[PDB]
C-alpha cells in the first residue's frame, strides 16, 4: 500500500472542502466540520498563507487522509515550530499507513522550511491516535485549559 | 492599550520591550540561555511583532518589565474563525499574586474580542502549581497528551 499524499493549495478548495467533510466524520462533528465552512476566498487566503499547511491523501476520489497544521515562528529565537492541527484516516482507509504517509510528508515541509520540531496533541481514549505518536514521538502528559474571552475577569 | 497595573500590546517599534519580556521569561523559566542568549534579530522581531497572527503583551511598573504575554492567533480552517493560543506567560517573582497574570489575560480578552476570536486557551504542566492555580480559575481544564515529533528522523 504505497499512500500518495499531497500538499492543497489555494487553487484546490473542492480538494480543502474534502478533507473538512473527512474531519467531520471521523471525528464524529459533522456540523462543526461540514455545516459552517469558509468562503472560497478564505479558504484561498488561508491556504495561501504561510503558516497554514494542509496535507491530505485521496483515493479514487475519496479524501482518505487529511492533516491540518500551523507553523510557529518563534519570538525567543528565529525558528519555527510546526503544530498539527487535526489529523484523520478515513474508517475505510485505517492502518494502510495514511497517517505514517501524512507525517511523513510534513516532515519534508518541516525539513524545507527550516522547523526544528513538529509536535501535536491527543486526547485520552484517543486509542489509535495515542498508538500512532507514540511510536513516531515522544509522549509528555500535560493540561490544557479553555478561556471564555467574553466573560469577566 | 490598558489601565490595570500597566499593561500595553507590543509593536515593532518597541523591540527593546520585547526583548525586555524574552529576557524575563528566561529568568522566571529557569532558561537563560534559550529566552536570553539566542534572540533574533531586530529586523525578525519587528516583521514578527508586525504580523496579524502573533500578540506580544506585557505589563511594565517602572519602565521595567514584571509581566509578559506571548501568543499566536490561529485563522481556523473549518470555519471563519479564529483561536487564541497563550505560548508563554510569565510574572517577575518581585510582582507575584498582585493580579499581573489576571491583568494579562484581562487584556488579551479585550484583543480577542477586538479580533473576533471566540476562544483563548493555554498549556500548562504538571508541578507548575501557580500556573494551574490561575488557570483553573479563569478556565475549563482537560488533561491531554502531548507529543514531540523530529523532523529529520524517518518515519
Amino acid at each position: 500500500s504505497i499512500i500518495a499524499t499531497v500538499k492543497i493549495g489555494p487553487d484546490e478548495i473542492s480538494a480543502m472542502r474534502a478533507v473538512l467533510d473527512l474531519f467531520g466524520k471521523e471525528f464524529e462533528d459533522i456540523p462543526t466540520y461540514s455545516d459552517r465552512q469558509p468562503t472560497n476566498e478564505y479558504l484561498a487566503n488561508l491556504l495561501h498563507s504561510e503558516t497554514f499547511i494542509a496535507l491530505a491523501a485521496f483515493d479514487r476520489g475519496t479524501a482518505i487522509g487529511g492533516l491540518a497544521a500551523y507553523v510557529l515562528p518563534k519570538f525567543e529565537q528565529a525558528r519555527s515550530e510546526i503544530y498539527i492541527y487535526d489529523l484523520a484516516v478515513a474508517s475505510s482507509h485505517r492502518r494502510l499507513g495514511v497517517a505514517t504517509a501524512l507525517i511523513s510528508h510534513l516532515k519534508r515541509v518541516a525539513v524545507e522550511l527550516g522547523a526544528y520540531v513538529i509536535y501535536v496533541q491527543a486526547d485520552y481514549g484517543d486509542d489509535p491516535a495515542v498508538a500512532l505518536y507514540t511510536k513516531l514521538g515522544v509522549r509528555e502528559d500535560v493540561m490544557h485549559f479553555d478561556i471564555d474571552p467574553r466573560t469577566a475577569t
